[PDB]
């Protein structure tokens, strides 16, 4: 609520987190039955919906650490939601990674100052829920998908000034570069929930002329929707 306009009832208590509501939109459309949208305000689509009987909502968060904070904290709060899946893009900066393939973020670094600011005196990680992490693993391998499990880097600057220095962390476990994931893993830590961020690679930030060709990137979004909507409802 303030940022969502959703009635009590409207929402699951598990949710899909792309990034662009027009993501959500096309979910709630193609994996879901019985869709119905839950909220519109600043544009930010949220549905809820059916999965194999289960109630299941998905929402867009918009890009960045501030903006799923915002979004996040109110679907915990306010909605009571106990599981929280980021479906995403990033880009690759570990090289043995290659586009196209699945990055599941065991944890998540990040420059961002939110957390360091509440905990000076610490390196405090931010990681995903076991279980989550676990059943999300084992369900993509035995889809054959790609999966790679390590940590991402949740950036504050698309734009960076220090891209080098961030490709010298994919030679250190660390996998891809995204937007979102050590802020939604800091909430659900905060608020004891169940978090977990998974991606795609849409490009590899150390081979650029690696190209993708569209319908190959359905069939990705299709092979990652099934892991994130599988691993969502296992119980």
């Amino acid at each position: 609520s303030i940022h969502i306009e959703a009635k009590q009832g409207e929402i699951a208590d598990k949710i899909l987190l792309p990034g662009d509501p027009l993501r959500a939109k096309f979910i709630a459309e193609n994996f879901l039955e019985d869709a119905v949208c839950f909220n519109t305000v600043r544009n930010m689509f949220g549905y809820t919906g059916t999965y194999k009987g289960h109630r299941v909502s998905v929402m867009g968060t918009g890009m960045g650490m501030p903006s799923i904070s915002i979004y996040a904290r109110e679907l915990i709060v306010d909605y009571g939601v106990k599981t929280l899946i980021r479906v995403g893009t990033a880009g690759a900066i570990n090289p043995d990674i290659h586009v196209r393939e699945l990055v599941l973020a065991q944890a998540a670094a990040t420059n961002s100052n939110i957390i360091r600011n509440d905990w000076p005196e610490f390196d405090f990680p931010q990681i995903a829920d076991f279980k989550l992490l676990d059943k999300a693993y084992h369900i993509a391998k035995e889809m054959d998908i790609t999966t790679h499990v390590g940590s991402v880097l949740s950036s504050d600057v698309f734009y960076s000034n220090q891209p080098d220095r961030n490709m010298a962390l994919g030679k250190l476990g660390v996998h891809a570069i995204e937007m979102e994931a050590a802020a939604l893993y800091y909430l659900a830590a905060q608020h004891n929930v169940n978090a977990l961020a998974m991606m795609t690679i849409s490009d590899n930030l150390n081979n650029p002329e690696e190209d993708t060709s569209a319908e190959e990137r359905q069939t990705t979004f299709t092979d990652m929707m099934k892991v994130g909507l599988e691993t969502l409802i296992s119980e």
